[PDB]
């Protein structure tokens, strides 16, 4: 929930996502689109947090990022966007480069 | 099962299937139904949280022949989702349908 | 007009109302309908662009009592929007429906 | 073109890219931005209809690195789409950003 607690969370790992549901079982198409894109580039090692489990987290990640919706994508402790931005980076090669920057070899390469 | 859901929707005049509960909705689409019913002062309706039950979630889509959540039922009859409910709220049809079922909308006066 | 619109949906076996044209649709929701029809090889259909005329945009909603665009009609009867059509595409109902109207789905071929 | 669009967005204090016009929006997401601006007393501003120009439509997505329409610009700074604009409306950041540009929101009165 907290601002200090979320700052830790996003910096904790290279690729961090906030979803409705889980990678195994997403509860929302927008959250799912993110899970599938990560699957396509072969990113198996990322942090996923379920906002349905905690209303304080649901509300807290919005306040932290200044972003009104879920899913939220962080690369390198920095906010990237939601599923629309992510699909866009998937289609124009930008995500492959962002992944390369984190030391992550994308499967589409 | 179509037979169990048949019973469920005949069991109360007003029956809704949501993501979350009326006291804690988990999706703006489901919240829109909740807030519309709150505006009309429809206090006692059965509300079923599909996030708890994967089988109810699929069962209700099969029974309704409708792909998404929320789902609204009046008098055991399928009415629609949030778009239809909002349309009914804006054109007066919801006040009428509720009145024919002996429900007095708070928007009548 | 209800008059003119009733004539439009009964004129052809498959009638769609879209934002845009099948050649260049102007919206993901309308495009989703177009992409489906294409996957089934449905060549002969009437498409009408609601962007062209505000009276059409409002007209088709009041005729179908359906609040959004796209709208799909088969055999003069309202079937639904893009969500309902995807559901039928996935569960095999679209194939059978087309079979009923004497129309060969490409997925059979 | 990047240089051309860069000039275009910097030319006016408020710049929006919509589907349709402020008088006749062709999409709920574009309309939300128009309605939000209207509540702040911003009635006259530069509005470009992407449905009239596929080059501008794609160009603006490339320039902003933002996948969708509407897009809102303030002194040529990208602000975002309707979800962000609505958030700025609710938390008071929109009143504050407009004020810094010498526009006095009707909400401030
Ligand atoms: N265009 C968004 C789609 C995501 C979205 O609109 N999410 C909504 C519905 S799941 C949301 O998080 N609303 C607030 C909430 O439910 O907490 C994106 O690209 O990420
Ligand atoms: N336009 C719909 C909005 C509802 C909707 O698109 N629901 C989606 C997103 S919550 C859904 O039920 N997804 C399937 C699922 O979560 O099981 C309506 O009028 O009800
Ligand atoms: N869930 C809908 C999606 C279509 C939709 O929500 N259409 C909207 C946006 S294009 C609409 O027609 N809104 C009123 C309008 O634009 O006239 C479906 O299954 O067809
Ligand atoms: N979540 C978006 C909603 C706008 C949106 O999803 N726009 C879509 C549908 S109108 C779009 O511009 N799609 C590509 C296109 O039509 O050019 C926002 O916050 O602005
Ligand atoms: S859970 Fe309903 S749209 Fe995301
Ligand atoms: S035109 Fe914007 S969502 Fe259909
Ligand atoms: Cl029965
Ligand atoms: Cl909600
Ligand atoms: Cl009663
Ligand atoms: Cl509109």
């Amino acid at each position: 929930g907290s601002a200090e607690q979320l700052d830790a969370l996003v910096k904790k790992d290279k690729v961090v996502v906030f979803l409705k549901g889980t990678p195994e079982q997403p509860q929302c198409g927008f959250s799912n689109a993110v899970v599938q894109i990560l699957r396509l580039h072969g990113v198996r090692d990322y942090a996923a947090y379920n906002v349905l489990d905690d209303p304080e987290l649901r509300q807290g990640i919005k306040d932290y990022s200044n972003w009104p919706t879920i899913p939220q994508v962080y690369l390198n402790g920095e906010f990237v966007g939601g599923c629309d931005i992510l699909l866009q980076m998937h289609q124009n090669g930008d995500l492959v480069e962002e992944l390369k920057k984190l030391g992550i070899h994308s499967a589409l390469l």
